[PDB]
């Protein structure tokens, strides 16, 4: 149970230690595996819940700075246990924080781009009271991970779940989504994705354009109250015009995208302690916005039209035209990113990157939680490296996790 | 329990019930996933045979309607008495076509089990020698083959009894390429093959030595040393891959074989182990084009692919690499259809199998998929499979791995 995984391309093999470690569970039994689920599954902790989690975090911590054991430690542990006694919660230090974030990003066994996570920028958004001052930590956050097409990996941790009836909550599922409009006659303008807060949206008040690329406006909730609307400021915004580097027409197809992926409707645990608004943000990877943004059939879904332009035989589904027109759009994203200076990494230096951030892991922690479902890029996956690599998957904290849309609980 | 799952493309949930039925494990467990282990650890006493006879056969009489009937009890009987006496039992032939049929079903990571009930069964339970192995396979493959039309079948040979006597197919593909390593370090043929490859040609076998050479049969019958056979080369019928617009690509030189038929597998049926059953059907063009030309491992052109098209090949952010694998993938599929050979795209197949999936849940109360195989290694999420959750776990009858039998065999001399 001290388990193996190999490479079958390289006949690579890596010995697993950290899974031991493991806290929550996977959702997969001995008699059936659910590892291609997408989402398996008031409850505020209890104070006999929260000293173990509590404990173990701070453990980890005392571990990772080389002082485990330690006075220090023993009394932070002390201290911690006093607060929750007394206040049924605790704080974290700063430094806690920011080692419990970047630790949830190390620990997200679904994401490829975790090469990087130590080099996170962790901006403390505890001391926010209002969504006037949360639109103003937005504000910064966008700017600095913009930072003029040089992205920059960035989380705002914004306060602390108390009793569930004062959560903080950024509605919207990403801090940048253009809109999505279902036309009275045919389906949808804009991005089906999105229809539903889109229509949230201007049923709480939003004038919409009624374009194809209209940015959403942010729908911001402090301390459990009503939320609000904020525009982000344009020049905050940066945006790429699509053009391919050799087909002149694909231009006339008028499309763009934004630069900046912020996740914004996921929940961070640390410690025991949830944080239910705590938007962070990267930069993408070609294929998120080619492969699956504008190529899905429940989104943008550009595909005939592109194949069209082509002159591509679409009579039958065996001449391919269809990965043939995939390939040619995601040439073209690159190629517009590249060319305006916006940070992009193509979907083969990104799998080739995590490979090396495997090795790393099994070398200097003892493994590293990975989905393979996930990790495999949703085109040309056997010519890249992840495909031909075992991986396995299990739950560390701290951690991201997935929660509720607010619109369906909030006691309004 | 009920279990959901849901089509994110369509909405489409559906409930599974069949996962019940499960006997055998998964190599999970509560606390980790081992979903993508290519293959999961997941001689054989009187003791444990009789409940799995007995469950095999309430599976059968069930499925013809006679649970519980004379002709069921009477058949649990015969059972009963040959196995305390014998210590196994033999199959009727109604029993071992249900079987191979429905091990077929149950094959979580198989994409084209639409066809699974049009399975052609051919019992060589009477077979003895190497020589007959011989006979046996090679009716096989001419009936598979069919001038180009092509058809599933599968042929039993004698089950294990002592594991002493075992029947095996040294070849895991009936038809394959051989693969020659040079003393330069590279490799002529298939690089999946050199180890076989050089097995033969211990035992004796004359290599040409070329790209594209089949390799004879190595036939074990009866736990005696295996012998060599040449696959009559009128039986193998092969395409020489041409692109419909690239001129250059048939100077490439490259062809394929039409007949897909695996022959290292173990097939399992109430609790009797058949170690030696190679079964075919046709090929799904990504696994020709994608993996075998393709892979790094493997015959890996796509370097010489980009490089006839003039590509960018600079850096990988060109997709370079992308653009090669679709010519060639359009190039096999073109040959195939031309030559009248059966093939089927990913895209087609793919379809077939959310259509097969949703009819196995309403008739069947599910249906065991293995996300990870199914998913094509090609332009993964324009297939309906992708968007599509799936459950995984293990029903009997079943086909199961086995190890390569020059590592067990005990060798006569
Ligand atoms: C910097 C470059 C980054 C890249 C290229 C990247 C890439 C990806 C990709 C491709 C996915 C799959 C999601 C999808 O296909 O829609 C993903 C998921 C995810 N990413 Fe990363 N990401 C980056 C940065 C980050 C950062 C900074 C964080 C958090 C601090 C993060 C946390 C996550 C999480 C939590 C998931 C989903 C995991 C789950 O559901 O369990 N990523 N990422
Ligand atoms: C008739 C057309 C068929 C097609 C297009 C097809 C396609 C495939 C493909 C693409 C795979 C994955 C292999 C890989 O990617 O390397 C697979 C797996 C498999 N297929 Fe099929 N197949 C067909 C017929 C059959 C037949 C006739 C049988 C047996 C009677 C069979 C049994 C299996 C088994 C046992 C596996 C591995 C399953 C596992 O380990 O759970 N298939 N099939
Ligand atoms: C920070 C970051 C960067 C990036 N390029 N993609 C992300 C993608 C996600 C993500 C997580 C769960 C679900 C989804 C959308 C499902 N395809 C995206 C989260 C963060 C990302
Ligand atoms: C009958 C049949 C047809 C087909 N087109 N592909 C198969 C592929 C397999 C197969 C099963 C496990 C492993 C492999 C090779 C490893 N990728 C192939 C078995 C049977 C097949
Ligand atoms: C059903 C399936 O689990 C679902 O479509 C998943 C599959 N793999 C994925 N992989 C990534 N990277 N992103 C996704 O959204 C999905 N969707
Ligand atoms: C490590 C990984 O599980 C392994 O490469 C699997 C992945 N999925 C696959 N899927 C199919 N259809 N065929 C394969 O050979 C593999 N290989
Ligand atoms: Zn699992």
């Amino acid at each position: 149970r001290f388990l193996k995984v190999k490479n079958w391309e390289t006949d690579v093999v890596l010995t697993d230690t950290l899974h031991l470690k493991s806290t929550l569970e996977t959702g997969c039994t001995e008699h059936i595996c659910m590892g291609s689920i997408m989402l398996p599954s008031e409850d505020v902790r209890t104070k006999d819940q929260l000293f173990p989690l509590a404990k173990e975090f701070l453990d980890q911590y005392y571990s990772s700075i080389k002082r485990f054991g330690s006075k220090a430690h023993m009394d932070r542990l002390e201290e911690v246990n006093k607060e929750i006694e007394s206040t049924s919660t605790y704080q974290l230090k700063d430094t806690e924080l920011i080692y419990g974030a970047k630790h949830a990003w190390r620990n997200a066994s679904r994401c490829v781009g975790r090469i990087q996570w130590s080099k996170l920028q962790v901006f403390d958004a505890r001391d926010c009271t209002t969504a006037h001052g949360m639109f103003n930590y937005i504000c910064n956050h966008v700017k600095y991970a913009t930072n003029k097409g040089n992205l920059r990996s960035a989380i705002t941790i914004f306060p602390q779940r108390t009793d569930g009836k004062h959560d903080f909550r950024v509605w919207n599922s990403q801090l940048i989504r253009y809109a999505g409009y279902k036309q009275p006659d045919g389906s949808t303008l804009g991005d089906p994705a999105n229809v539903q807060f889109t229509e949230i949206c201007i049923q709480q008040g939003w004038k919409a354009p009624r374009g194809r690329f209209d940015v959403l406006p942010l729908l911001l909730q402090a301390n459990g109250n009503d939320p609000e609307l904020f525009q982000i400021p344009p020049e905050l915004v940066l945006e790429v015009p699509i053009r391919h580097p050799k087909f002149d027409w694909f231009k006339d197809l008028g499309l763009k995208w934004y630069g900046l992926p912020a996740v914004s409707n996921m929940l961070l645990e640390i410690g025991g302690l949830e944080f239910s608004a705590c938007p962070f943000s990267g930069w993408y990877m070609g294929t998120e916005i080619g492969v699956r943004d504008y190529c899905d059939n429940s989104r943008y879904n550009i595909l005939e039209e592109v194949a069209k332009k082509m002159d591509l035989d679409m009579r039958k589904t065996s001449s391919l035209w269809k990965d043939q027109a995939l390939v040619e759009i995601n040439i073209a994203v690159l190629y517009s990113f590249q060319s305006d200076k916006v940070t992009i990494v193509d979907h083969h230096s990104a799998t080739e990157s995590f490979i090396k951030h495997m090795e790393n892991e099994y070398r200097c922690r003892g493994g590293c939680p990975a989905d393979w479902v996930w990790i495999v890029p949703p085109m040309s996956g056997s010519i890249t490296p992840v495909f031909h690599q075992e991986m396995l998957n299990y739950r560390l904290t701290p951690s991201f996790e997935y929660q509720p849309d607010p619109w369906n609980t909030h006691v309004w």
